[PDB]
């Protein structure tokens, strides 16, 4: 499976690198655009040696960029899919900075006479990369969260408490976790370092959810872990036996009719799905884009999903409410930024499997619901899309297994002319 060969055969569109809040390079791609020219190995040569040559940028898909050679102009014949974080890939000024050469595509050898006029007349003004870029890149991918450091992480067979979990290893920023006293050896939990369902030893004692009571493995440092947005601090707040409409953390296809079961400290919430020991119960802080008001399922259009049992349907909440004696959490409670990230239906990325977290995934936006995205897994059925939030860290750019090492689960300021010039010395014909 090749990326850059699916896009360019269906006329896909890929959303941008800048759309994802966590991306590697996100707050740095200022500088990534079409028409950037960069040096890059030119392999359309039969010399004993490697040598370079300046292609632009005709196409970006997240890291992946659709190069042209410099003087092919409309001739795409050779246009050649990369990952712009690659380390062939250089500014302009690197072969002559480096000692190395630049050497005509020899498809284009004598299409032009002067070679060191064309260069000038085609990189004076310029964009290329900056020059810490690749060092940019390089500290992208440092991570902070180091093999043997211990956190708190939801129990996957038993939602409503938390169990220490070990890294085993970290991979983009990814940590694969083994729980201590795991029941098996090795590779029992994977989630983002900025995921919201990890903390630092004490905080379940310190909050009040229940946890199982408990080489040179040693505390994650608690500065490591993502902050959690403040709540609304009127005075008004969710109480116990309220009802709302939330994500089924065991199915993360549906939106379900949910109770507020526990107020925990630091606005998180234990949330039960109706009709389904309190063993049940899941962590939502009150800050989730993954939990909502009554009502908005039927205002937006979604399939709510019943009480498992509940046999008056289709489901009515005014019915339900009068039948339990409830009332709906206040929509206030839930009012939140709606930021303007750019995604569009259609637009392709690399998400995780929230049923699968192992597994990142070929996959398309297919809604678009203020916050909400529904991500659709190409070549599997609409029944195994998932509701994610725009800002989730489980959503990646196109080319983003390919840059951090990770497995891809296929479908089913310009350069002025003494910079044109010094660029332009390195050129062997
Ligand atoms: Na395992």
């Amino acid at each position: 499976f090749s990326w850059g060969n699916y896009i360019n055969s269906n006329s896909f569109i890929a959303a941008p690198v800048t759309c994802f809040k966590h991306a590697p390079m996100g707050t740095c791609w200022g500088d990534i655009s079409e028409n950037v020219r960069v040096e890059v190995p030119n392999t359309d040569c039969s010399l004993p040696t490697k040598v370079f040559w300046i292609a632009g940028i005709v196409k970006l898909a997240g890291y992946n960029a659709l190069l042209r050679y410099e003087g092919f102009e409309n001739d795409s014949g050779l246009d050649f899919w990369c990952n712009i974080c690659g380390s062939d890939i250089h500014p302009v000024g690197w072969c002559a900075a480096s000692g190395k050469p630049l050497v005509p595509p020899r498809t284009i050898q004598h299409k032009y006479t002067n070679w060191k006029a064309f260069l000038v007349k085609r990189l004076t003004g310029a964009k290329t990369l900056p020059p810490d870029f690749s060092q940019k890149v390089s500290e992208s991918m440092q991570y902070p969260f180091k093999p043997c450091m211990r956190v708190e992480v939801v129990d996957k067979r038993h939602l409503c408490r938390t169990r220490v979990a070990v890294v085993e290893s970290v991979i983009g920023g990814r940590l694969r976790l083994v729980y201590e006293e795991s029941e098996d050896r090795t590779d029992d939990f994977w989630c983002h370092m900025h995921s919201p369902l990890i903390h630092h030893i004490g905080w379940s004692r310190s909050i009040g959810h229940r946890f199982k009571r408990s080489d040179g493995h040693f505390d994650t440092p608690p500065h490591l872990f993502a902050k959690v947005k403040e709540v609304d601090q009127s005075g008004e707040w969710f109480k116990e036996g309220m009802k709302l409409e939330a994500i089924d953390p065991l199915n993360l296809s549906t939106i379900c009719v949910a109770t507020i079961r526990k107020v925990l400290a630091d606005g998180f919430l234990m949330i039960g799905i109706d009709g389904s020991d309190g063993s049940d119960w899941f962590c939502y802080h009150a800050t989730s884009p993954s939990i909502f008001p009554v009502g908005f399922c039927e205002i937006n259009m979604i399939e709510l999903t019943p009480p498992r049992g509940y046999t008056k349907l289709p489901f009515k909440w005014f019915d339900y409410l009068r039948e339990t004696g409830s009332i709906a959490a206040p929509v206030k409670l839930f009012n939140k930024d709606v930021p303007n990230h750019g995604f569009r239906v259609g637009m392709k990325l690399e998400a995780v499997d929230l049923m699968e977290p192992r597994l990142i995934c070929v996959a398309t936006v297919t809604r678009i619901i203020h916050r909400l995205l529904r991500i659709h897994f190409d070549g599997w059925e609409e029944e195994y899309d998932q509701w994610v939030d725009c800002e989730s860290p489980d959503l990646y750019p196109v080319g983003w297994c390919q840059l951090t090492g990770y497995q891809l689960q296929p479908p089913a300021k310009t350069l002025d002319s003494a910079s044109a010039q010094f660029a332009a010395s390195a050129l062997v014909t």
